[PDB]
């Protein structure tokens, strides 16, 4: 395969120590549990269980992710990576690190946020509602890939908003990666809905615009009020629903651009698909959310060439965020 | 007899956790593989111990093997327990490795290495800010030990381990460690000589956490003095008598009458009349630039008699002696 790097950020880890990037060598500092008393089951991830909990020092609300037994590596790479963004513009911030004494379990302690239902945000959220969270997610994209980081798991599920005090925070990173000028990173990560092509033709070498793709993914499921917009029933079936949408002569011109082998798994479900034109999205129950400017913006995030989509400080420049 | 006492804090941490936390006795330890690790030179060699610098032949990555010398296997788990317990706590050496000789059959523990730089050669570069932020470095360690329910009782400068370079400071030698149980009573024979609190040395077996405050206060004592040790004691009834002819004599039977103490017989011909020292007479040209009022005023806030009247770990960390830091 043809090499490829970021067009924004490019170096910014190349110039900074070893410090910065190099967790497997972070030395970690586990806090005492004691000082938190669990209240009550929040959520249920792959990798843990998320309890609200009060912190008995300060009477503080917090969250407690126990982190299910995976790779320790992994581990110190998501506190790494949360340690170096704390603070950064809407990053959830990690207040502490602590493990139970008796049974030698990790656990990540953040700022509470009071969650607002994906369904019940779905259908109060106005066009103007939109964009101005749509910007608070690209905040929290352009400072992270400035910090040479990409979340690789951007989705709905992963985004904290709440609403009444218009507070949005960026969370899970736990398959977020340091980027590194032509590093080939492994492409099973992201959720199956909001992988980009790159990952589902196995093209390694990937940046922060994988990010973009899946901000598209989101963009779109909220303007069209179709959620998912790309709906795979698997991760070879992915790449074709995205086909049926973007066509398959602009995804064959991607593969012949980067020299990418496609598996012969796609052989027989791929297809022949001409590009749909945005506006066919559009009906009665969704067209109080679309405008020309929104089409606009979401076909300048939807391109199977991960180098032509726009990065996250292009699009804050975007006239679909005037209004914000 | 002599009157109880209890820690001010984390008093009943060990109370309201299960025995698999304290119950060393019963703890199953797992050991190793050997020839995973080639010793490349001798390090040191304690009381208790052979401590080499070696290769871990897996990764390529430096670390340090303590063979252990013939002691009660009790004292050995008891060890590796609390090892595991304070395992990622800040500034706590991490055991990497339990590890047996196949033939000798001989354990060892091994541990992350510190590049130690050389005591000596430590004592006249220190600044005044060096003091401060190493001294908090200590009580970062000290206040989690004492939080996860455990005292160390031989705090001392051989057993602190600083990579001046990088400005990484553990804490060591678990190996006198105990789990702090409220009224239990403790052998007195623990720390070394000079680091001893005055309740090891009057055998007041009810102690705590507090121990290791004072241990901490001797060290201070002697860095920001220029004077190694700061209580030289040469035995330990001996020892008492330093501390007494600087804390003076009044306040040690304040001390052992408030806790109806039998003094012991041997103490009768030499413990003698002290007046109180007042800190500044401490002070020289030698080490006038690593002594301020604040330093004077912390250091006589640990090395008091009445163990429930020291600093603990955590106040320690918010006196004004640490505002730079
Ligand atoms: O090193 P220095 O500054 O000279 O002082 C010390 C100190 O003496 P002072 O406190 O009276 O200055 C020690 O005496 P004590 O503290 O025990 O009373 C003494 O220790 P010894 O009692 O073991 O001699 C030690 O000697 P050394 O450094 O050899 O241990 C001696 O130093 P000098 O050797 O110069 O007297
Ligand atoms: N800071 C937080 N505030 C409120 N709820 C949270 C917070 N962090 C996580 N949660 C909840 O816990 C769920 C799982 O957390 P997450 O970090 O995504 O773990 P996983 O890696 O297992 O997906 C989230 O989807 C959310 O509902
Ligand atoms: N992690 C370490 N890194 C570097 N040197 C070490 C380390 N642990 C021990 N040492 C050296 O070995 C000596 C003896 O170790 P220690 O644990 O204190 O054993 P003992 O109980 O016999 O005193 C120390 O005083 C120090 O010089
Ligand atoms: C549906 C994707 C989207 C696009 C634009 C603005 C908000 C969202 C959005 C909706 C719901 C949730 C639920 N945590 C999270 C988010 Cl980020
Ligand atoms: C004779 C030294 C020793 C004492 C106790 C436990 C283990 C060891 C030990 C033996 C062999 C080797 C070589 N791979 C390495 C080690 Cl560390
Ligand atoms: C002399 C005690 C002290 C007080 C304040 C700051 C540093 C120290 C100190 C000096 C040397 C050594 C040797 N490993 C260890 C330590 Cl901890
Ligand atoms: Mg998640
Ligand atoms: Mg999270
Ligand atoms: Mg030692
Ligand atoms: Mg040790
Ligand atoms: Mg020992």
């Amino acid at each position: 395969p043809v090499p490829s790097r970021a067009r924004v950020y490019t170096d910014v880890n190349t110039h900074r120590p070893s410090e910065y990037w190099d967790y497997e060598s972070h030395v970690v500092e586990w806090g005492n549990q004691d000082d938190y008393q669990l209240v009550r089951k929040l959520g249920r991830g792959k990798y843990s269980e998320v309890f609200e909990a009060i912190n008995i020092t300060n009477n503080e609300k917090v969250v407690v992710k126990i982190l299910k037994p995976v790779k320790k590596k992994k581990i110190k790479r998501e506190i790494k990576i949360l340690e170096n963004l704390r603070g950064g513009p809407n990053i959830i911030t990690l207040a502490d690190i602590v493990k139970d004494p008796v049974s030698r379990t990790p656990a990540l302690v953040f700022e509470h946020v009071n969650n607002t239902d994906f369904k019940q945000l779905y259908q109060t959220l106005t066009d103007y509602d939109i964009r101005f969270y749509m910007y608070e997610i690209l905040k929290a994209l352009d400072y992270c890939h400035s910090m040479g980081i990409m979340h690789r798991d951007v989705k709905p599920h992963n985004v904290m908003i709440d609403h009444e005090h218009r507070k949005l925070r960026l969370i899970d990173w736990g398959l977020a990666e340091f980027y590194h000028p032509g590093q080939e990173y492994n492409v099973r990560v992201a959720s199956r809905y909001f992988k980009g092509p790159e990952l589902l033709v196995d093209y390694q070498m990937y940046d922060y615009s994988l990010d973009m793709w899946s901000l598209g993914c989101m963009l779109a499921s909220m303007i069209f009020r179709k959620e998912p917009f790309f709906h795979g029933h698997d991760n070879y079936d992915q790449l074709v629903r995205i086909a049926k949408v973007l066509g398959t002569e602009d995804l064959y011109d991607y593969i012949d651009k980067y020299n990418i082998e496609l598996d012969p798994r796609f052989n027989d479900i791929l297809g022949r698909h001409s590009r749909k034109r945005w506006e066919r999205f559009v009906h009665s129950e969704n067209q109080h959310l679309v405008s020309p400017e929104a089409l606009d913006f979401l076909d300048k995030l939807l391109r199977y060439d991960h180098q032509s989509r726009l990065t996250a400080r292009e699009a804050m420049e975007h006239p679909y965020f005037y209004t914000v």
